[PDB]
């Protein structure tokens, strides 16, 4: 009469790393390193993004004719721009503290344009002058949004308009300063010479004085356009004033934030899906810590890391330790067992058979349950945006965010790694242990009353009938018996 | 004989990989979560009160400003979120946050006249407005000195001051923005003017900005200040036709380091501390807290949790070697004199105590902990700037936390399993002697 | 059953010990350097000498003695460069230049406008404040174009870049201390200086003023630069005042570097990690040589030392094997880290367990190379520049930098200090399995005295031993 103390062993292939070996095959193991997308982009918590398609930012906002088949949503969360915009400012010229600008519209709550100085009441000045570097349709257009003033009859009266902001909200509003090519050009424009350009605010208050001077042809123009913006506050107001050269907004933007994203370059399109976490490449969607898919990512994200696998073994070391147990003293597993990670055989003269040890099967599943659930929900997740927008003056800025964004990876994947690794060999000793506890649990019960095999296994003295062997499991048996002995 | 181990009568828990509500018999909390409530002096050095002032109105002499007390030397700047009293006269103040930061901690600060006012004879020197005014009557900032035309006449205006109290000097000055051409030349006769500032290294002028704009304070016109830090021996030449707001004091500055603003409603108390919080100071040699975000001084890492609790005793019994809650069923009320024992084990529960000891000395006295800031100032174009700060600072939120869990976590089944192992050592180490000469029951 | 004990004096830490004593122990960090500045990735760093950038760039007369390599991998400068704008002015933007020229992969000056040319204007102005020789000079690169006659024409200058690569191109403006000189130097008074290209555009008026004398001047030369693109061209227009170029700059990057401050000179060797106090070479995850690196190097961490413990607690645990049951260590054990004794009729002997050893000896190599080679290293520059303007983004720079030092430092030091308790435990567990893998077989047959040694009743010639340690035995 015989009962054996041993470990489940399937047919897995899994293979996993610990601090002390490498290529280690596993019965059940998971991976916690995300790595897949569903190559779509998405809405973000709900709310979609601003495509602008073609479109830049500048060229949305000022109106570029070329930008009409623009959705316009009215809330959005992120925001979908290209890679090299083609059309932006039509007519050649340029935007102050731009970058600023799209972090601002990069999440609105709320975005609702509304005409503030219309285009009629301007009069005493021309209205209608446009640009074949605007052109809709072979002719001479212009920015929608705004409005070239220029000289009427053959005078331009110093030309005043205010709006005071009364819509209930932070108003953006854009303006600009027309930079002509020579002084003929600004005369047959504005007539006056000494111009200037004044715009000013509770807050702002800024003069511009247009710049004449020969230039390389930009769209066959060597004349410039220089656009600004402020956010004209609730109930504050905005003086324009000008004696030539403004270029005057014919519309306002009503701007409620709400939070703040970030500008996704991407030449796809969204395509009505959901998710938390949004790639250039797709869309996460994972309880995993940590992913490889793409650094520029913008949502609730996972620890970006540069691994291609981080596998926590789970099961026991798969044989068809600390404690010498496993693979150890028990030569092998037994694919025979299949209640359990680990049990018992018993060779009786009522029949052989297997049988997994219900209680530390349980307290083990539950343990390394603890384990995987610790390792990913004490992952510290927040919402961020990542990828970033500076000019060709800021590569500074830019390379510090990149030493930063470097530094983090580099942190992130040593620590994953290293918890991988050292968490692993710690998960195949502890079922080596439990082995040997179990093995120990048994042998301290039975005694004197055994011959004590090696393999892992006792030879009864005495007969040891389906009873007593569930004695045995049980945690019963005894002992007085003695028997022998004889 | 017997072997077993202590077990006193403790409810506190600790958590460990492989399970969570474990009880033990002692722990040791490493994460600090409270405060003194008070805003105090940072390694003995005040901090400047400014009260209701912003540094800009404090600088200039806003006469609103008055009630400060002035200390020669402070850690941090005491401000409010949102100020009543700054620029009393509208404006704006360049490069502002620059100006604060540098001012945010000072070695020695001291006030002194670099151009009197009397000396600006052939010009009318006692401007003032009733935006600055004290007591119904128009006024100006202190500090500062409004030069317009005198007779009919505004001679270019010349002013300089070689720097010789042997310490850098702040110097501030300002250029007025009329609200039409009128007011312009009722304050300055000329029209085409302009303020020169110049230094060994600065060299700006000016022109002003006449245009028509929303009434603050009931004034359409503005001043716009600008400041640099003239040098030991060097000087610097103001020069102008009109519209200049030229200083009369100058600020002998000595730094030291670099501190910054804290932001609060409270006051200065009289009690001590190495770092301090706007909720206020921590006191603590642990290595992670969660007080507040927005510290100042040599401070414990901000983390993101409620609790970080070492188990420092041994699992409570009223492991990886079987011996507690294992083949030893439960632990002694009985004994008191150590961990383990038969009378406790002096040599083991020694050996174990000084090891448990290690074990959090270690996880607190490793951590490597400087003098930092953290809350910091950006202005309104600088969104990014100060983006690219939170990105950083969350970052390394999101990093301590999850490593402090992790080692708390990791490091009480650690500790747990080490007492178990003790245990099981002392068991087997009678077992071996014992041999044949007894029943092992 | 014993495990080895050499003569070693090696202390290591552990989480629960320290001044523990091991046999063998590996450091892990880097803390040694060659004294030299190095050539990067095989290529060399621009070495300024005293000069600074903008004194090379611009032509200071006192920067000729300068070598001018074609590419460089960083820039040597120093703290506080003797020659640099030696008319008294500034620079524009000047950081970002630095920044971009700190590392170029291909640069060479060419002229774009040449001197010549600018008929109808004097070009030949210089000043005492570049003097050679005593004789009043100018930056060789640059061309102060003044009043010829006594009239000054409107001064146009263009250039179309197709040197087919991006161009530096630097200009400058001048203010002078008092309207006589302007007029003495360029005729008019309501002067301007025009820059355009297909992206620029900036128009700038000369500041006429009184100032501090520097090099006995009180006039000012103020530069700015652009990156004059492909094909793009470049329009210079000017009544006066005006400092334009001679010659460009041919410039292709590349990736990126940085500035790095030395007194020291180039010599020659090679690194993929240069500090200013030398070179670094190694494959260790950490260093504490110096902050200000340039290259694929270690991370910077506030320690002395980082030992790995790798052999066995030095004897002359969880286990309680090793300085437990088994009270020392043998000398005597020479072939590996465990193995036997064995007293018989046939002589004494000691014997290492080959099977442990190595497979102990196999892990604790694994151990070492996986803290080792775990490691993501990239290539940055670290040290950084800034304006004064600038405090509060150099010292944002310094919150992160710092930042990482504390995190970094945090970990290695608990990292050898945890990995160390579990090496000690490692060899412990191994010599208590190998005891226990005797204690299996023998069983019945052996006296268990209690040292670790089995004493047996019947007769073990050395077959029978080698049974014992063979895992047969019956
Ligand atoms: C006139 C000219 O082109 N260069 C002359 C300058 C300039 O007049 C002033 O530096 C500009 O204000 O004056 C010098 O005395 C000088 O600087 O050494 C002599 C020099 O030949």
């Amino acid at each position: 009469d015989q009962i054996c103390i041993g470990y489940h062993a399937n047919n897995s292939t899994e293979k996993v790393d610990t601090i002390l070996e490498r290529n280690v095959t596993v019965t059940h193991a998971k991976d916690i390193l995300e790595k897949t997308h569903n190559g779509k982009l998405c809405k973000l918590n709900g709310i979609p993004p601003l495509e602008l398609g073609d479109c830049s930012i500048a060229g949305w906002l000022l109106g570029n004719p070329e930008c009409d088949r623009l959705l316009s949503v009215p809330e959005w969360s992120y925001i979908m721009e290209k890679e090299n915009p083609r059309d932006g400012l039509c007519y050649p010229g340029s935007f102050n503290d731009y970058e600023e600008l799209k972090h601002l519209l990069s999440s609105v709550k709320h975005f609702e344009k509304v005409k503030i100085l219309p285009k009629d009441r301007w009069t005493q000045h021309t209205t209608t002058g446009g640009s074949r570097a605007c052109a809709v349709s072979g002719n001479p257009s212009f920015f929608r949004n705004m409005v070239w003033l220029t000289e009427k009859g053959s005078n331009y009266p110093v030309a005043k308009g205010s709006y005071n902001n009364t819509s209930g909200e932070q108003m953006l509003i854009i303006w600009g300063v027309h930079h002509p090519n020579d002084e003929t050009e600004q005369r047959t424009l504005y007539q006056n010479v000494g111009t200037y350009v004044s715009v000013g605010t509770s807050t702002l208050n800024k003069r511009s004085t247009p710049d004449i001077a020969t230039r390389p042809k930009v769209n066959g123009l060597g004349s410039r356009m220089e656009f600004s913006w402020t956010l004209l506050d609730m109930w504050d107001t905005i003086n324009f004033e000008s004696t030539g050269n403004l270029i005057a907004p014919e519309y306002g933007f009503k701007i409620s934030k709400r939070g703040s994203s970030g500008i996704m370059k991407t030449e796809g399109t969204l395509e009505n899906c959901e998710t938390k976490c949004q790639t250039p490449l797709g869309a996460i969607n994972t309880t995993l810590p940590f992913h490889n898919v793409h650094p520029l990512t913008i949502g609730e994200c996972p620890k970006y890391v540069k691994s291609e696998k981080l596998v926590l073994a789970t099961g026991l070391r798969n044989v068809p330790g600390l404690f010498g147990a496993i693979a150890g003293f028990i030569e092998g597993g037994w694919q025979g067992m299949i209640d359990g990670w680990y049990g018992y055989h018993h060779s009786n003269d009522q029949g052989s058979g297997y049988a997994a040890d219900k209680e530390s099967t349980q307290k083990a599943f539950d343990g390394i349950t603890n384990k995987v659930n610790s390792v990913i929900e004490k992952m510290n997740t927040q919402f961020e945006a990542v990828g970033k927008e500076f000019s060709n003056l800021e590569r500074r800025l830019e390379n510090l965010n990149k030493k930063m964004e470097d530094g983090f990876l580099d942190v992130w994947t040593y620590n994953a790694e290293l918890l991988v690794l050292m968490e692993n060999e710690r998960t195949l000793d502890f079922h080596d242990s439990n082995v040997k506890n179990l093995y120990d649990k048994v042998r301290m019960q039975l005694r004197d009353n055994v011959k004590e095999l090696g393999n892992g296994c006792f030879e009864f003295y005495h007969k040891c009938d389906d009873e007593c062997m569930n004695s045995v499991k049980n945690g019963t048996y005894d002992y007085p018996k003695y028997e022998e002995e004889s």
